[PDB]
């Protein structure tokens, strides 16, 4: 059908957008720290402490294969990399200021995409 056409248009025009996003997330991130998964090898306890683990390389094939409907579903996401990092990681580390400053950073540019996509539907 025409109408499955013009939603299949919508969330190609919603992927270009959150690729967009997604980029100036992860220039917030100039030391990569967030940038790949944890490795099971490296922290063989890790899924005993964190549950639903996350990285931009796993939110980026989702965002190719069109997986996320909405905002809502991506912030999701970028929301467990923040949160898994400030739980396994203590107060005074590199990496839980890093997530931090991510969050800090990344809210300015989360608030303009959420306008961009209620304005332009």
């Amino acid at each position: 059908s025409m109408e499955q056409v013009a939603m299949e248009l919508r969330l190609t025009e919603l992927t270009r957008l959150l690729r967009s996003v997604l980029d100036q997330l992860q220039d917030k991130d100039p030391a990569r720290i967030f940038a790949q998964p944890v490795s099971l090898k490296e922290v063989p306890d890790y899924l005993d402490h964190i549950k639903h683990p996350m990285d931009f390389a796993t939110m980026r094939k989702r965002l190719e294969a069109q997986g996320y409907k909405n905002l809502h579903e991506f912030e999701e996401d970028f929301d467990l990399i923040i949160d898994n990092c400030m739980k396994y990681n203590a107060r005074d580390t590199v990496f839980y200021r890093a997530a931090v400053r991510l969050r800090d950073q990344g809210g300015v540019v989360l608030r303009q995409a959420r306008r961009e996509v209620d304005s332009i539907g």
